[PDB]
């Protein structure tokens, strides 16, 4: 998704 590198998975 639209986050940082260390977020979660996809969306």
């Amino acid at each position: 998704c639209r986050w940082l590198r260390g977020d979660w998975r996809q969306c």
